[PDB]
């Protein structure tokens, strides 16, 4: 495809110029703003079906309101295309999630037309309430007003801000984007009720046609100067005018421009290992496809839970079932595990339950920018005690780490990235490794590279210039502290390696033993940064973080 | 009643009940007289140890029935925050026992499996037991084991996002369980909740009498019999049967067992009240703790500038970064065991915009009684890994009356971290002035070894560094910590000592390990903190003298490094 030819969008780069236009042209501009959307996300890559569901509303959302000084919110933000497209940034969108270009959601400093910037579900009645609450005390005049999904007024912050913004007599407006989908289809006993509020202390209206541009203009019209707090029911269809993300709705949330993957590797090893054991149940919050469970819920449906956008209620429903003997595993992203953190802590390690953390998207996970890095994990996991932390290498280690924190009688935490590894042999046994032993993948002298994760090919390159040893760590927590010894003792530099923060991170452990133990070897402990990397393609992130051989090597090169 | 009694009662009804088997073999008609008992027996043993008090008060007659209609250890039975599970206890093979609770090596503060099969999940943190329930219950029904699966949740519990998570999984699981709503009105404070003022696929009863015996055991029998999303709607009051204690609810939700400095958490009220006599952007935040972080003058003065939002720490931080996005300036105060479940609101709302907000982190360390479930062990480990925060860990009084201000005028994330109780009570500046960020005080030049303390340890640091005559440095600040200082001193000096209130693994020590990695400083170094296992509840002297956190546990270490 090639710029499609849209006069009116060309007349409408900003809120007050589209409400220059009339309500004749509304109509018209959906189907050009649509146009020009389909181009540029197939020019780029991105979100897509969300988007076109929402075309219309965001249309009559800048049109009746008085952005920017009224102040809109959108979920997730990966609806929020048309919204940039409307606000100034029509004319960027070819540089959307590209390196110095557009972020993948709405940004702050990206834009004075977005209010919040977002990525994680679930914040946007939070903080339009929050903005609500400042815009009365000052006496401003502002409307505030938060567009959320279905899928994501499933989790419990959504519940949390609509209970206080009753309590408060919230002068906002809730939009329910409700078009029955998630990522995967929406299930939950909301999404029940929401098939067939005003308790709540909300004035519900609606349901409305979403894609009724007239209508939408109407009611947004009338909502607009109600007091307290209101609530906007609107229905849409995720990948409105384009037939086969219509079709495929789940194909279509997101598209690409015009050695397995880890999470792959995750799905056939509990597949697999449902098949040996009975106990093993599967626990995702809503992301079915992501984390790759498509084969184990097929096969073994009776043993497989989506708690829909849930993240905390996925941990302690886990610990339950390791209450009555079961062997739960929780399928979930590092950056989307901070918001279970404490149910981990309190229901799962406090108690020792025997539950296992599969943990995804661990370190930079590119195009969608820090919203989303799993960047933490190692340092906010291996504080807490009880905790087995695992790091695997490649294909094979995943299979046989999730074997070994699967079977390990207490909560234990798999973490690996998005995307692929360096396509080593898998072996296709079900056994589990040795707990607190590393692996010596190379013997060398000088000095030694205690790699925790999937930099480890990378230090293997540099070893082979720098004749370095090279030490496959496959535990943080356990530690394997009788090889670190051995090495601080015969070996003039440590250098320890992992995708994930420096501070506190796996690093520190061995710095921590090396310190109680009087160990006196130099340390060099390379990871990422205390600040957060721009949206980037994942190698382009690494090299930023040196945590490429060149990096690596060069500051080994330095610091010897 | 009027009294708590002074003397062991006669109870010779409950003296027959001391386990469920056998309060089921007594009748109807005597359930009644063991209602009056149990509540004597609780007024009693609660006087004698302390602990909580009106919440099982009010859950007297429930816990009677429960055990009464449900097969109990095999049905399972869980208690939400578990406060109210005294008379469980008592019913439980424990009441002979109860004298030890609270105690080091007796009784826990809250039901917790490990001390005993009727205890079916550890509590203390609330809102747990649903999920815990629907976790069990889908289990039982893959075993092919026919049990009933109960949770009893407060009103209060109910208004936290992950009870509703839970009730919105059961319903699509279509799962056997019964989950019981204890509804008095009330959290600590009163219910203050849009939930409060007042289909998604449960079957729904009531309301009840929580109180009247029969209603209970006839309506319980007739529901631990039906199937699906079961939910009962139960009536207590807090207090039930001990006057004062329904005449003052708030102030009898836990007692003392029947002259010194101000409480930390006086201090920040009182900082809180200050600031905002002087910057009417400030507002004040709980997630219904306005008494334990202590927001009563505050909220009494500036109603207007307090939020409190019931048991919902996820939507209090998320709240406050709105708030900041219109120039407010919010001050969300968070026990640091409760600040573990906004920690996503936390970094990627407030931590990844750099927005404005003060996070005033009470009940840092070690908490007493209360037991490993409320330890503020973590939060220096948790939050100095997170870019863009200012992480700050006040020595005494007048350092958090300082360090409060810091954050507070700082444009940007903030963390002030203290302990529950009291401090070494020092003078406290009436003034509002800040101190440099990044920049510890000397508070003593020695020789040989370097104490580098990260709060409350200050003082038993300085007594264990004038019998040493060791260096001693009131760190102030974890995050942007003090480069300059830490090299200074560890050229100068042959052994530092890190000292703070919170787990050594990924702690402020680490941080100054970090930093003398990261120049090739090669200087010994020996981090005091807690350990990597949970602290056993006792007294907090007889905890921090566990973890070597005294002046005498201080100078074994020191010493024996050198
Ligand atoms: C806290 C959290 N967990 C998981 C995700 C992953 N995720 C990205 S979009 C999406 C589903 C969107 O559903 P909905 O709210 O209805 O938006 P829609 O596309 O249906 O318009 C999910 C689960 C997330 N963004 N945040
Ligand atoms: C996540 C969390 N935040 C805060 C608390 C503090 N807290 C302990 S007990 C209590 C009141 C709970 O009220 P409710 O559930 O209604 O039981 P009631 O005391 O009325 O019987 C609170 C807020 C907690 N236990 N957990
Ligand atoms: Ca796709
Ligand atoms: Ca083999
Ligand atoms: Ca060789
Ligand atoms: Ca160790
Ligand atoms: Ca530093
Ligand atoms: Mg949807
Ligand atoms: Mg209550």
């Amino acid at each position: 495809r090639e710029r499609p030819a849209t006069p009116l969008l060309d007349r409408a780069s900003s809120p007050a110029e589209l409400r220059r236009l009339g309500e004749a042209d509304l109509e018209t501009l959906a189907d050009e703003l649509r146009q020009y959307l389909l181009y540029t996300v197939g020019q780029t890559g991105g979100h897509f079906g969300a988007g076109l569901g929402v075309v219309e509303l965001t249309i009559a959302l800048h049109y009746v309101f008085d952005t920017p000084d009224d102040r809109l919110v959108w979920d997730v933000g990966h609806q929020a295309y048309p919204h940039k497209i409307l606000t100034e940034r029509r004319e960027l969108m070819g540089t959307l999630r590209q390196k110095n270009g557009l972020a993948a959601f709405p940004r702050r400093a990206e834009s004075e037309y977005d209010t919040f910037g977002v990525g994680h579900s679930s914040t946007s009645i939070s903080a339009a309430l929050g903005m609500a609450i400042a815009a009365r005390l000052q006496g401003k005049e502002r409307k505030s007003v938060a567009v959320i999904g279905d899928g994501a007024l499933t989790a419990g912050m959504a519940f949390e801000a609509l209970n206080h913004a009753s309590e408060v007599d919230a002068d906002m407006l809730v939009i329910l984007n409700d078009n029955d989908m998630s990522i995967s289809h929406n299930v939950g006993g909301l999404s029940n009720y929401l098939a067939k509020f005003e308790e709540l202390g909300w004035n519900y209206i609606g349901p409305i046609d979403g894609h009724d541009l007239p209508t939408l203009v109407a009611t947004l019209r009338n909502m607009r100067d109600m007091k307290g707090p209101q609530f906007l029911h609107v229905v849409t269809k995720k990948g409105k005018g384009f037939a086969p993300a219509e079709l495929d709705p789940i194909g279509y949330h997101a598209i690409t421009k015009l050695g397995p993957k880890y999470s792959s590797v995750f799905g056939q090893w509990l597949c697999d290992m449902a098949a040996q054991d009975a106990r093993l149940l599967g626990i995702t919050p809503a992301m079915k496809e992501g984390s790759d469970l498509v084969a184990f819920s097929e096969r073994y449906p009776e043993r497989y839970f989506d708690v829909a956008i849930a993240e905390q209620h996925a941990v302690t429903l886990a610990a339950g079932m390791a209450c009555e003997g079961m062997k739960p595993v929780v399928a979930i992203y590092s950056t989307f595990l901070q918001r279970a953190y404490d149910q981990l802590i309190h229901d799962v390690a406090v108690q020792h339950l025997d539950v296992l953390f599969a943990i995804d998207r661990a370190g930079l996970v590119g195009e969608d920018g820090p919203t989303h890095a799993g960047s933490f994990d190692i340092s906010y996991l291996r504080c807490i005690p009880g905790m087995l932390v695992m790091t695997p290498s490649d294909e094979d280690e995943l299979r046989k780490l999730l074997t070994t924190g699967y079977l390990f009688d207490g909560p234990a935490a798999v973490r690996y990235p998005r995307g692929s590894g360096p396509n080593h042999p898998i072996d296709p046994d079900l056994q589990p490794v040795e707990i607190g032993k590393g692996v010596v993948r190379r013997r060398g002298g000088r000095v030694a590279l205690l790699v925790f994760g999937v930099q480890l090919a990378e230090a293997m390159k540099v070893a082979e210039s720098l004749d370095a040893t090279v030490v496959d760590m496959r535990f943080v927590k356990p530690l394997d502290e009788a090889l670190v010894r051995e090495l601080a003792g015969s070996h003039e530099l440590l250098v320890t390696i992992e995708e994930n923060a420096v501070m506190g991170g796996a690093g520190s452990a061995v710095g921590e033993f090396l310190a109680s133990e009087g160990l006196e070897v130099p340390l060099l402990q390379l990871g990422l940064p205390d600040y957060y990397v721009e949206h980037a393609k994942p190698s382009e992130m690494l090299a930023e973080c040196g945590l490429d051989a060149a990096g690596i090597e060069k500051a080994v090169r330095q610091r010897l």
